[PDB]
């Protein structure tokens, strides 16, 4: 087999129930309409993302020897998305998603894993060799993915999420990969961790994802920041601004192995966000070749 | 119609309706933080508590039960079986197409719970009448939770010549869905959570069903028994374990019945069962979890003597 886009990690299964308000009334019990059980998480929209825009797109992860488990693996065959996985007794990664008819969805996380796990390189090793980019999450045992898909001459990502630029354990990934991507979120001092990534990494540009007011890309020796408008798309108005970092990467990555050029993949990406933030976290979304290219277009 | 384990022989109780799965999550204050997303320790899945716990605590006390309910074709199906086959209690069900019962739980240090319940079935929904029928004839007892459908079960169960139970949990007194249940079980429990005017409700339920006693569960300050004859409640106080402090009263409600059940089938004595109820439920309380250990015989009676 053959990958464009390896992704390592973060595969996990989301519980969504619909509720009335949040905060929660508050009472003893009640009654919501049927709790549906889903792949979802950070690792699983890039991998979606990138097989909806018709590349090809594979997996390397941990996962548990249960029902959620054996509910990825199944998912995953249900697309043409090859899956390499090992089994570890803490089981697979979940999460309790609320949401309400707003939009606004409350995610209660459950890493599951050891943090001290880690797995046999056999994981990814072969995947790496057989994949032309690697996406990798920061599990914390990932990081020696990172360090094995560098050595392999592949170009390399990571997605450093609510970062504050200061924490230790994200380093690896921020100082490791080729194309960074971080929230603004949490970021004290933007421009000084950017350098600082910079300083002490490999990176060739750090994007950066605002998300309400779009995303800055910055690399090196320049100044300033390459500014991208958010992007709007009628008919599709924002309504939950979950998931929307992992339909950018996959945007990003699919156009830019594509076209090479830095400034419109930060479009597509900023496509890609702008479509998954006008879904309903109830169905899943991504935005196809025909849809990206038209709204780029304009 | 599908039975697992032995769906021949005797059981003391039946019980019918109710089973779920739970999705138990930790989390670190009700009302909840403001966050988008914040992670929390591991989420287990486990078999909820509704009609499950009555047929463990009786199982527990050496007593056969049996449950009879409707499951989905799924993992959480799949799951409640294994499970009841695990604790050696025979279980007969259907299944339907929207799947097993489930809920979330939020539940923090504390003790404070709250439950994101997902019926699954449709509300006018009735299975196999051959799902209660068959448990009814090898069957002394039937204990019946408050499905919508199994209002007919309780009815045939009376017709049939079993004495009945039932648990109205946090009833007002007033909405009519419960009142089938209500007027129609021989031993009636139910909360005092909701309840406005007990001696009000308890009279009703004299007046316009066929319940021997209502037995009122107020946690805190313990039980009250109402009987026909006795214009005045029953008072039972809440009973204390030495080495077993109060840590959880989820679930407390369900060993109070199947200790109540199990002693009142043997005995007879309506004053005795309820003290009995009493250390059922004391036991529970100083377990962490809703239906995580059950008394057993020699433990009942130690304390009960007492
Ligand atoms: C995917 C996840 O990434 C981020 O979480 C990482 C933390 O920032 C790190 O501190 C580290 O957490 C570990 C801690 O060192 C420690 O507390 C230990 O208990 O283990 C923790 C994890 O086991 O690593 C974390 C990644 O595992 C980020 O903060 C978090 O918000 C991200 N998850 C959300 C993302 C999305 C969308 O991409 C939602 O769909 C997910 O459900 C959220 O969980
Ligand atoms: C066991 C459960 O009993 C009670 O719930 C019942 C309601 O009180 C009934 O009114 C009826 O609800 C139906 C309504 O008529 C209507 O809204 C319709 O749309 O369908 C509803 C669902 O059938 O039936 C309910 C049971 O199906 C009680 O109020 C409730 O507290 C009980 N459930 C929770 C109780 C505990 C403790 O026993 C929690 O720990 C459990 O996890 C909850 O499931
Ligand atoms: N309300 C919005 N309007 C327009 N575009 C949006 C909106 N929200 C998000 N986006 C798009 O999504 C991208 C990233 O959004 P955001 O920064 O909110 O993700 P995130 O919260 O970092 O994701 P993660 O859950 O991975 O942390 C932005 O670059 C932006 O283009
Ligand atoms: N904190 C406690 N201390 C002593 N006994 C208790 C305590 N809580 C409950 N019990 C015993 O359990 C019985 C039921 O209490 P409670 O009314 O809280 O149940 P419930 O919450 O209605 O049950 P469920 O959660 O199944 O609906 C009481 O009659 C009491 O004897
Ligand atoms: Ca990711
Ligand atoms: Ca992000
Ligand atoms: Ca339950
Ligand atoms: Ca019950
Ligand atoms: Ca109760």
């Amino acid at each position: 087999t053959q990958a464009d886009v390896l992704v390592v990690g973060g595969v996990g299964v989301d519980h969504i129930v619909r509720v009335k308000s949040l905060p929660l009334p508050v009472v003893d019990s009640m009654m919501v309409p049927p709790i549906v059980t889903v792949v979802g998480h950070t690792g699983n929209g890039v991998a979606l993302g990138v097989h909806a825009l018709g590349r090809a797109s594979a997996m390397a992860d941990v996962i548990g020897d249960d029902a959620e488990g054996r509910l990825i693996q199944d998912a995953y065959s249900a697309a043409g998305i090859p899956i390499t996985f090992v089994t570890h007794i803490s089981g697979t990664r979940r999460s309790v998603n609320l949401v309400t008819e707003e939009g606004q969805r409350m995610s209660l996380y459950d890493p599951r894993h050891p943090f001290e796990f880690i797995p046999d390189p056999s994981l990814w090793r072969e995947g790496i060799e057989r994949s032309r980019h690697v996406h990798v999450s920061i599990m914390n045992w990932a990081r020696y993915a990172l360090r094995d898909a560098v050595a392999a001459g592949r170009s390399t990502s990571t997605d450093l999420h609510d970062w504050d630029g200061v924490a230790d354990y994200h380093k690896d990934f921020a100082y490791g990969a080729d194309y960074v991507f971080v929230s603004a979120a949490a970021l004290r001092d933007e421009s000084g961790v950017v350098a600082d990534v910079f300083a002490r990494g490999r990176a060739q540009f750090v994007v950066v994802m605002a998300g309400s007011e779009g995303a800055r890309v910055w690399r090196r020796s320049d100044e300033l920041p390459l500014r991208i408008s958010p992007i709007s798309i009628p008919g599709r108005p924002v309504v939950d601004s979950n998931g929307a970092g992992d339909s950018f990467v996959a945007a990003f990555l699919c156009h830019y192995l594509d076209h090479g050029d830095i400034f419109g993949a930060a479009r597509a990406g900023a496509v890609g966000g702008a479509w998954a933030c006008g879904t309903l976290g109830t169905h899943t979304s991504f935005v196809d070749v025909e849809t990206l290219e038209r709204l780029l277009a304009r």
